[PDB]
């Protein structure tokens, strides 16, 4: 797609939508694609928190939302 972010972002936000009609357990975090406005991703990605707790972070190319290999995950920003 030609903005592959914001078309899974909008995906994923119906998922969750649907996922917490059933959940068996109020989810305090879960992954939204983080995107830009030109619809790519942002090369730090974050779990969306809730909770007071930090999300963990990682580094994806911002072409495909992919983690880049070898790249750090941490509860912070991981600066990529
Ligand atoms: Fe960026």
């Amino acid at each position: 797609w030609k903005e592959p972010c914001r078309i899974e972002l909008y995906r994923v936000v119906e998922s969750l939508a649907k996922a917490q009609e059933t959940s068996g357990e109020e989810i305090s975090k879960f992954y939204l694609p983080n995107c830009n406005k030109n619809g790519f991703y942002h090369s730090r990605q974050c779990e969306t928190s809730m909770d007071g707790e930090a999300g963990l972070c990682w580094c994806v190319y911002p072409w495909n939302g992919k983690r880049i290999p070898g790249s750090p995950e941490i509860r912070g920003d991981p600066n990529c």
